[PDB]
C-alpha cells in the first residue's frame, strides 16, 4: 500500500488531495463533506479513530485529568486486544499509541465531544469491525465519564466521519476546532496512510440492569442527604422531575454550600448521570453504573496490561520491578495486584488495599488466563539484573522495553555503562593473561581461534552440537579461564562434577539434569581419567544425550521432564578421555582445545625450562586468581566476549568438531584410513595379490588377516581394541575358520 | 428457582465437561479436550461459555464464589463415565480433528464428537497439504535418494512404506521393524521427517526399556508410552561387544501385545494401551538372547542401502560394500529439519501411502528372512522332519539306510544326528543353539538309550 494521498469524501462526491482538500476548505467554509474510504477492498488500511460525545460541560483539571485516564485506558485495552489475536507487540502498540494522538474539540460549552485519531498506529477496518464487541464492554465497564461516553458505532463499512472546520449541517453552525501541535489538515484524516519509522501495524430502562429499588437507593446514598422530593420517583418520571435537595451539610459532588437550581439524573448506555440545571460548573458530574462487579472490572484492566502471563508449562509469569519474575512456591500475583494499584484510577485504587480483595481480584485473573505463551524465544540477547542487553547491536534496553522479551533469567547483577569501556588498564590487563593463558603464535593460531570460538559461545541462548575438551598439562591456569567466564557471565553459569559423565544421564532424579534448564554454560573439571584400570569409561550413552535441543529428567518430589537446552558443555582436564563405546556419531561430535603454556614459579623455572609438558614457560603470579575471584575484569571481559560473538556468529554459527587431538579417536581413523568394507569385478587383481573371493565375497583366513595386519599397526598398543573391532565386525562361517571381510587400503593401492 | 442450578444444567447439556475412566474430568476449552488435574478448568469454562446465557443469567459468573457452587453442582451431576480416545482413524490436531478416511479437517463442535485428548501441539490449516507443491517433489526427490525406486528395491521399500504408514494408524501393531544400515545412511534422517511430520505423539528412546525388565518393578519407563503412536529405538547396544547385554524375548513379546504391563512410580494403574510401532534402528547385526519360534512372528526387517557422504570421502564411500549409492552431504538438511519444512508434504506422503496400503487394513507382516542369525533356527527344521505315519509305515526300510526302529518310531543315534547336523551347519557357530534345539526335541527312551523322533528330510526324498 505504501500509504494513501487520496481522501475521498461525501458531500451528502469527490476525491481530493491535502492541498486540493485545504483550498477548498479554505474557499468554502459552509460546505459539508464527510472523509470516506473511496475502495473498501483497496486500501482497507487505515488509522485508528474514535469519537467521543458527553452532554455536558467540564472545567480544565476535570477535563485534563480524565483525558489523561482516557488516553491510557483505551490504549492498554486496544495493545491487549492485537497481542490476544492480531499478533502484535503490547509495547510496541502502546509506544506507538501513547507517543503522538490528534486531538479535536467543539466549539460548544454545553457539551464535550471530538474525535480522537491514534497518528503512528494502523490498521485494517476489518480489525476495527471486531473490535466493536471489547470496545463496548470497556465503555460499559468504566467510571470515567470521556471512556463511558464513546460512541462504539461508526466501525461499519463505508462508515464517514465529519472532516474538522466543516459544519456538520447547515443549520447548526458548531464545528470543530483543531488543537496543538498539529495543525495541519493532514493530521485530522482517518484514511492519511503515512507509514514512517516510528509506526506500527497490525492485522487479523431494560429491566437486564438492576431492580429499580437498589439504584435509588444508591443514588440516595451518592447524595449523602436525603431527598426532599421522595417517594416520587418511579420508573416514568425517572428523568423529569427534578431532585430537591435540603443543604443540610454541602453537597458532596460540589462540596458548596447550596446552588441555585437541584440536580437531575439521567439515563445513558447503562448508568445514571447526575448533574446539576443552570451554571455547569457549578457542581461535577456523578456516574453510577448499573451492571458489573467492580472487582472483575479492576481484574480486567489489570490483565490487559499485559503483565501477568502464564507460561507453556503452567507458571504465572509476573512482571515486578522492570524485571519478569515467577515462583511456584509463594505466587506473585498479589504482589502485583498492590504494586500496580497506582497506575489505576482513583476509584480503583482504594479496593486493592484489603488482603480478601486482592484474592478475589486474582482469583479472576487466573479464570481469565487461558492459553499459554513461550518464554526465552530470542537468542542473541542477555538478561540483565535490570534490562536485556542486546548482542548483535551492543544497545542496553532498560525499563519496560525489556519488557517485550520474556527473559525468565537473568546474570544476577546489575549493568553499568561506566565500567563497560573499550580503552582501559583492566582491559590490557585481561588481554595479557589470555595471553600468556593463550600464546597467539601461528603455531597456536587454530587452537586459540577454536578457544575463542568455543568461549564466545556462552553467549547463545541456542542449542549447540558439539562438546569441546580442554586438554592441557597442569598450571596451565584452565581454572583462570573458568573464574573469569563465570565472572562474566553471572549465575547463569553452572559448573558441575563428573556425575553425568559415568551414570546413565537422565536415570532418577538428578540435580544437574534440571539444572540445565536455561543455565548458558556448564564446565566440568578434574575428569576421572580411566587411564587406570578400575576407572569408568566415559559413558558414550550420557555425551549423546547431552547433544539433544531438549532435557529430560525430573527431580525428587516433581513431574515436569522436559527442559530447554541451551548450555554449552565444556570439560577440562589433564587425562585424555576414553569412551568404551565409538561410532561415526561420536568422532562427528567431540572438539579438543589444546593448551600449551606453563605457568610455574622461578624455583620451578629451571625444571620447566626442559619440560616436554608444555610447548612455553613463564613465571606465574599468585597474585592474580584473587583478583579473577573479585569480578576485576568482568565487563572488559564482557566486552571481548561480544566481539569475538559478533566476529564469529555468521547467520549462522555452527560448533565443529576436531577429531584429529583425540588420540584415542586416532585408532579408528587410521583403522577406517587404512582398511574399509570391501567391488565384485577385480578378481584378477586380488587373485595376483594373493586373496581370493568365494561365494561373491571376497575373503581371507583369519590367521592371514592377523599376519598381514601384524606390520601394519602396532598390536600390543591396542590388542584390546583390534579384538574389540574383529568381533563387532565379526561373521564366522565360511571354510574351516571364520569370515572377515575387509579390503587393506594400503596394498589395495599398492599394484 | 436456584439460577445456580439451572446455569449448570445448561453447562452440562453442552456436553463440554466430561468423566473419564482415570477419574479426572475434561473440558472443551480452545477447541481441545483440555485434560488436567492440577488446576481444574471448569471454572475457565464457565467464565467462558458465559454469553451463551441470558443477560439475568450471565452477570453472576462474575463472583468467584459462584462460579465454585456452579462447579460443584456440575461435579455431582456428572455421575456416569465415557471412553477416552477411541476412533483409531483420526489425527487430533490442536485446532481440529482430521478425518484420514476421507481426509477432510474440521474444527469446532463438529471436532467434539471424537474425544481425543493427545494431539500434535500444533495447528494445521492446509497450506500446503497438496500434491501440486513442489515441496512433495523435493521431499521425493530425498525420498528416492535415500529408497532408490529400482525395481529391485520393491519389497523393501514396500516394508519401508508400511512401517511409515503405520505410524498414524491408532491400533495395536504386533510387529517390530528393524532398520539395518551402516552408519547413520539416512536413518536420522527418516526419523527426523517423521518427528517433524506428527510430531508430539512421537518418542524417542535407546536401549533401556528394551533389554531390561520390562516388569516387577516401579519402571517407568513402559508406563512413559501411553497413546502415542510412534516409539523409536534407536542406537542398539552392539551385541558383539565382548559382554554386551541381551534384548529378552519376552520383553519383545510384552511391546507387541495390545496391553502393556507396567506399574508407574508410586501408582496403581499397571494397565496400558498399546498404539505404538517398534522400530529399531541399529547398525550392527541383531543377536538374541533366546531363539523360539514365537519370536519368527514377530521381527521385521528393513535394510538400507545409500549412505550419506560428502566430495572430500568420495572416493573413500565408494569403495565400501555397506553403501550400493552415494550423494554428497547437504548442510540444508538440518536447517530444513530445525524449521519443520517439510511439515505438510511428508503428512501428504503418509496419508497417500495409508490410502494406497490401508485396503482395508495396514497389518504388518514380519520378514525373518533378512535377519542371519534367524535363518539356521528355521532351516534346522526345514531340512529335517518329524516322524509321521506316512515314515513310521517305513519300519525297516529306513532302517536299511543307517536308521533304527524303535516303538514304531524311526530314530537314529545321538552322533549320528550330530554328525549329519555339522555337516550342513556351522557346527562351531551354532554348537549352544544345535545342542539347545536337540535338548528341546529330545526324546529319552531310558537312560542309555537316547534317540530323536526326527528323520532328515534328504533321506526321505532319495527313496
Ligand atoms: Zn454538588
Amino acid at each position: 500500500i505504501r500509504g494513501n494521498d487520496v481522501i475521498f469524501v461525501l458531500k451528502t462526491v469527490e476525491a481530493f488531495k491535502c492541498d486540493e482538500l485545504e483550498r477548498y476548505i479554505d474557499n468554502n467554509p459552509e460546505c459539508t463533506l464527510f472523509e470516506s474510504l473511496r475502495d473498501e477492498e483497496a486500501y482497507s488500511i487505515v488509522r485508528i479513530f474514535m469519537d467521543v460525545d458527553l452532554d455536558a460541560c467540564l472545567d480544565e483539571i476535570d477535563y485534563l485529568t480524565a483525558i489523561q485516564d482516557f488516553i491510557i485506558e483505551v490504549s492498554n485495552c486496544v495493545a491487549r486486544f492485537a497481542f490476544t489475536e492480531c499478533g502484535a507487540i503490547h509495547e510496541n502498540v502502546i509506544k506507538s499509541m501513547r507517543s503522538n494522538f490528534s486531538l479535536t474539540k467543539s466549539t460548544n460549552r454545553d457539551k464535550t465531544s471530538f474525535h480522537i485519531i491514534f497518528l503512528d498506529t494502523y490498521t485494517t477496518m476489518d480489525t476495527l469491525i471486531a473490535m466493536k464487541r471489547t470496545l463496548l464492554e470497556l465503555s460499559r465497564s468504566s467510571e470515567n465519564p470521556l471512556t463511558r461516553s464513546i460512541d462504539t458505532a461508526v466501525y461499519r463499512r463505508k462508515t464517514t466521519l465529519r472532516v474538522v472546520g466543516t459544519r456538520k449541517n447547515p443549520n447548526c453552525d458548531t464545528i470543530h476546532v483543531m488543537q496543538p501541535p498539529h495543525d495541519n489538515i493532514e493530521d485530522y484524516l482517518f484514511t492519511y496512510v503515512d507509514m514512517n519509522n516510528n509506526s506500527y501495524y497490525f492485522s487479523l430502562w431494560e429491566p437486564g440492569f438492576i431492580s429499580f429499588e437498589d439504584a435509588i437507593k444508591r443514588v440516595s446514598k451518592i447524595f449523602i442527604n436525603s431527598i426532599i422530593n421522595f417517594n416520587d420517583l418511579d420508573e416514568n418520571n425517572f428523568t423529569t422531575v427534578p431532585l430537591v435537595i435540603d443543604y443540610v451539610t454541602p453537597c458532596a459532588l460540589c462540596k458548596k454550600r447550596s446552588h441555585k437550581h437541584p440536580h437531575q439524573l439521567s439515563l445513558e448506555n447503562g448508568a445514571i448521570r447526575i448533574y446539576k440545571t443552570g451554571n455547569p460548573h457549578s457542581c461535577k458530574v456523578k456516574i453510577v453504573p448499573l451492571d458489573g462487579n467492580k472487582l472483575f472490572n479492576i481484574a480486567q484492566r489489570i490483565l490487559d496490561t499485559n503483565s501477568v502471563l502464564l507460561t507453556e508449562r503452567g507458571d504465572h509469569i509476573v512482571w515486578i520491578n522492570n524485571s519478569w519474575k515467577f515462583n511456584s512456591e509463594e505466587p506473585l500475583i498479589t504482589k502485583l495486584i498492590l504494586s500496580i494499584r497506582h497506575q489505576l484510577p482513583k476509584e480503583y485504587s482504594s479496593e486493592l488495599l484489603c488482603p480478601r480483595k486482592r484474592k478475589t481480584v486474582e482469583a479472576n485473573i487466573r479464570d481469565m488466563l487461558v492459553d499459554s505463551v513461550e518464554t526465552d524465544t530470542y537468542p542473541d540477547k542477555l538478561p540483565f539484573k535490570n534490562g536485556v542487553l542486546d548482542l548483535v547491536d551492543g544497545m542496553f534496553y532498560s525499563g519496560d522495553d525489556a519488557k517485550k522479551y520474556t527473559c525468565t533469567v537473568s546474570t544476577g547483577f546489575k549493568f553499568d555503562d561506566t565500567k563497560f569501556v573499550e580503552d582501559s588498564p583492566e582491559m590490557e590487563e585481561l588481554m595479557n593473561i589470555i595471553n600468556d593463558i593463550q600464546p597467539l603464535t601461528d603455531e597456536n593460531k587454530k587452537n586459540r581461534e577454536l578457544y575463542e570460538k568455543t568461549l564466545s559461545s556462552c553467549l547463545c541462548g541456542a542449542t549447540k552440537g558439539c562438546l569441546t575438551f580442554f586438554f592441557g598439562e597442569t598450571a596451565t591456569g584452565k581454572s583462570t579461564t573458568k573464574r573469569l567466564l563465570k565472572s562474566a557471565i553471572g549465575d547463569l553459569f553452572v559448573e558441575t562434577g563428573q556425575t553425568i559423565l559415568t551414570d546413565v544421564l537422565d536415570k532418577g532424579p538428578n540435580p544437574f539434569i534440571a539444572n540445565m534448564h536455561l543455565k548458558r554454560s556448564v564446565f566440568c573439571s578434574e575428569l576421572p581419567d580411566f587411564a587406570c584400570s578400575g576407572s569408568k569409561k566415559i559413558r558414550s550413552d550420557n555425551i549423546k544425550k547431552l547433544t539433544e535441543p531438549c532435557v529430560i529428567g525430573r527431580p525428587c518430589f516433581s513431574n515436569k521432564i522436559n527442559n530447554r537446552n541451551h548450555a554449552t558443555i565444556i570439560i577440562d582436564t589433564n587425562y585424555k578421555p576414553v569412551f568404551d563405546r565409538i561410532d561415526n556419531a561420536l568422532m562427528r561430535r567431540i572438539a579438543v582445545v589444546r593448551f600449551r603454556t606453563h605457568f610455574s614459579q622461578p624455583s620451578g623455572r629451571e625444571a620447566a625450562e626442559n619440560n616436554d609438558a608444555y610447548d612455553k614457560v613463564k613465571l606465574l603470579d599468585e597474585g592474580l586468581d584473587g583478583k579473577i575471584q573479585n569480578n576485576r575484569y568482568r565487563f572488559a571481559f564482557l566486552y571481548l566476549l561480544v566481539k569475538w560473538y559478533k566476529k564469529y556468529h555468521i547467520p549462522i554459527m555452527k560448533l565443529y568438531p576436531t577429531p584429529e587431538e583425540i588420540p584415542d579417536f586416532a585408532f579408528y581413523l587410521k583403522i577406517g584410513t587404512l582398511l574399509v568394507s570391501s567391488h565384485i569385478p577385480l578378481m584378477t587383481d586380488l587373485s595376483k595379490k594373493g586373496y581370493i573371493l568365494y561365494d561373491n565375497v571376497v575373503t581371507l583366513p583369519l590367521t592371514t588377516f592377523q599376519q598381514k595386519i601384524s606390520k601394519y599397526f602396532n598390536s600390543r598398543l591396542f590388542g584390546h581394541d583390534i579384538e574389540s573391532f574383529i568381533n563387532r565386525h565379526k561373521k564366522f562361517a565360511n571354510v574351516s575358520d571364520e569370515y572377515l571381510q575387509y579390503i587393506f587400503i594400503e596394498d589395495i593401492s599398492s599394484p
